[PDB]
C-alpha cells in the first residue's frame, strides 16, 4: 500500500537522508512504507542533526547520528577513552569538541519542555547535553547553553516550519502531529 506521506518524504528530503533513514528503520526492524510518520520524523531528525553539525567550525563536531549502531558506539568509545568524558547510557547525536560534551538533539511536535523533561529522565546521564527544537520555532537547551550562534539555530527553525507547511498543505500534518 502506497501512502502520500512516503511519497512526500521522498520528494522533500535529499536522497542521502532518505537512504540513511531507511537503513536506520530496518536496522531496528521497521517499515518506511507502513510506519510513514516515523519515516518522516527520522528524516527530519537526521536533517536537523546535519544542519546542526554544519553550524560550528570545521572540526567542531563529531557526528554520531546516521551511522551503524556498531560504529557509532565505536566512535563514542574513542571519544570517551581519549577525553575521559563519561560514556552515555544511550547513543548521542554529536560530540562537541569545543565544549567537550555529547549532544542529543530532539525534534518534537509537543511543547519543548514536555519533550525535554522526558528526554532528561530517560537518559538520566548527567553529562550529555540536550537540545530540543519544535516545529513552531521554539528551542530549549541544557543550562540555557544553546551551543551554536543564533543564525545557525534560526536556519534550523525555518526549515522545520517549512516542513510543517508542506505537510499541512498536503493534509498530512494533522496525522503527523497526532502520531508522536
Ligand atoms: O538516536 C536515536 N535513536 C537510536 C535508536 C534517537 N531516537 C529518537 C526517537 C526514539 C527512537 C526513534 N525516534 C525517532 O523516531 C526520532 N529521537 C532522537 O532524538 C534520537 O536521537
Ligand atoms: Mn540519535
Ligand atoms: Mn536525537
Amino acid at each position: 500500500r502506497g501512502s502520500h506521506m512516503e511519497d512526500f518524504v521522498r520528494q522533500c528530503f535529499n536522497p542521502m537522508i532518505v537512504e540513511l533513514a531507511e537503513k536506520a528503520m530496518k536496522e531496528y526492524g521497521e517499515d518506511p512504507k507502513i510506519e510513514t510518520n516515523k519515516f518522516a520524523a527520522i528524516c527530519t531528525h537526521l536533517e536537523v542533526c546535519f544542519m546542526y553539525s554544519d553550524g560550528g567550525s570545521k572540526h567542531r563536531f563529531e557526528i554520531i547520528e546516521g551511522r551503524d549502531r556498531i560504529m557509532a558506539w565505536t566512535v563514542v568509545n574513542s571519544i570517551c577513552n581519549t577525553t575521559g568524558v563519561e560514556k552515555p547510557k544511550f547513543l548521542p547525536d554529536l560530540y562537541d569538541y569545543k565544549e567537550n560534551r555529547f549532544i542529543d538533539i530532539g525534534v518534537t511536535r509537543r511543547e519543548v519542555h514536555i519533550y525535554y523533561l522526558e528526554k532528561a529522565n530517560k537518559i538520566k546521564s548527567e553529562k550529555t547535553h540536550i537540545h530540543i527544537f519544535s516545529f513552531t520555532g521554539e528551542e530549549m537547551a541544557t543550562k540555557a547553553d544553546y551551543t551554536l550562534d543564533e543564525e545557525s539555530r534560526a536556519r534550523i527553525k525555518t526549515r522545520l516550519f517549512t516542513i510543517r507547511q508542506e505537510m499541512a498543505s498536503r493534509s498530512l500534518w494533522d496525522s503527523f502531529r497526532q502520531s508522536e
